[PDB]
């Protein structure tokens, strides 16, 4: 192991998180169990939930919340790097802090015009919806990744890790990245991230799957994927086996597909086999469990150990998160 094996290119978004009933939700235009970007309409729901429903602020965003996960997990600081977009504020600061302290090298690029971004959060029942403001993290500009001291940073590390979300920010640096990764031999990983991905960005995700190592996502993503690209089917095995045997730039990796879902089985379906492998979970009798699934899974890969072992990870940390929320990162990791 040593500093920066990892680059992780996402939307640092602090998480304002509430419970909250139906009432909100239809005021808002909101579906439960669902996630959405922002629009005008949505903007007086971040006040609302912090001055009416008592909302906690938890750091966020999907890759960040992967790499301090990873971070904690290895107990070994700056072995990776999270590139984004954040404003000059106290929200900022709260992001920057919670990741360092984790043990992430945070290159933040910085925006003098827009807040750092946020996520509503809302819990009704057993239920979530989201609702992500991007805000300062789409003001990313490919030009952030150019100077000197980042590239360095892109040519030393060793895998690449992107969500779909941030495909809303830059699209066109998630595919530079992964196209130098394919044509130099190292990994580039993906998420589905939301539904909306494939349903907005169809085209984007076409063109970037040549090049993606490995793609991670949950079992309404792999649906909402399967629509998008007509399989006509909602059978996971099916659809993992499909996507895993698109065309590939480099060969020597067969690609891979992980999707989660929930408490049920994860499956893990590799390119070049007819026999999709399943990991149980215990069903635990919250916030970013794909996410530390995620993490456990990469801080795996970076001790270069088998499939087998960074989903066991994966699946382990999510279960400590649902238990411990934000507490966790100051236990002591015994996977
Ligand atoms: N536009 C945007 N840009 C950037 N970030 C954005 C964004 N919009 C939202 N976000 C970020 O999204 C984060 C929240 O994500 P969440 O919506 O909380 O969920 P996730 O991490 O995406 O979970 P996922 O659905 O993928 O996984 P699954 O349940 O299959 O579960 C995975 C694993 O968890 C474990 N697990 C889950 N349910 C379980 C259960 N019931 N029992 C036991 N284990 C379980 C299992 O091991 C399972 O495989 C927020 O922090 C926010 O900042
Ligand atoms: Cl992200
Ligand atoms: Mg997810």
């Amino acid at each position: 192991l040593r500093d920066g094996m990892l680059v992780g290119l996402g939307n640092p978004l602090l998480d304002i998180s509430a419970v909250v009933e139906k009432d909100l939700l239809n005021k808002y235009d909101m579906q439960p169990n669902n996630a959405i970007l922002a629009e005008e309409k949505h903007m007086p729901m971040y006040q609302e939930l912090i001055e009416k429903y008592q909302a906690e602020y938890i750091a966020g965003g999907s890759v960040q919340n992967s790499l301090r996960v990873a971070q904690w997990i290895l107990q070994r600081p700056r072995t990776a790097i999270f590139f984004g977009c954040v404003g000059q504020d106290e929200y900022a600061r709260i992001l920057e802090e919670r990741a360092t302290s984790n043990g992430v090298n945070v290159q933040y690029q910085r925006s003098a015009t827009s807040p750092t971004g946020t996520c509503a959060v809302l819990v009704t029942g057993t239920q979530r919806s989201l609702c992500a403001n991007l805000a300062a993290a789409n003001d990313f500009t490919p030009e952030h990744l150019r100077s000197d001291g980042n590239r360095a940073y892109l040519q030393g590390a060793q895998f690449f890790y992107v969500s779909g979300f941030f495909f809303t920010v830059s699209f066109e640096s998630a595919l530079s990245v992964a196209k130098e990764a394919a044509a130099t031999g190292r990994m580039f990983m993906m998420n589905l991230s939301a539904p909306f991905v494939p349903q907005f960005y169809k085209n984007n995700l076409e063109e970037i799957f040549p090049y993606v190592d490995v793609l991670f996502g949950n079992e309404t993503e792999a649906i909402a994927l399967a629509k998008e690209f007509n399989y006509g089917t909602e059978d996971l095995r099916e659809i993992g086996k499909r996507i895993a045997a698109l065309p590939k730039e480099n060969g020597k990796r067969k690609r891979i597909v992980i999707i989660t879902q929930g408490s049920d089985p994860v499956l893990l379906i590799e390119a070049g086999t007819d026999n999709v492998r399943e990991f149980p979970v215990q069903k635990l009798a919250t916030n970013g469990a794909g996410d530390a699934f995620v993490g456990g899974f990469l801080a795996q890969l970076l001790q270069s150990r088998t499939v087998d072992v960074c989903i066991k990870c994966g699946i382990w940390a999510a279960r400590e998160i649902i238990q411990r929320s934000g507490c966790t990162f100051e236990g002591e990791p015994s996977f």
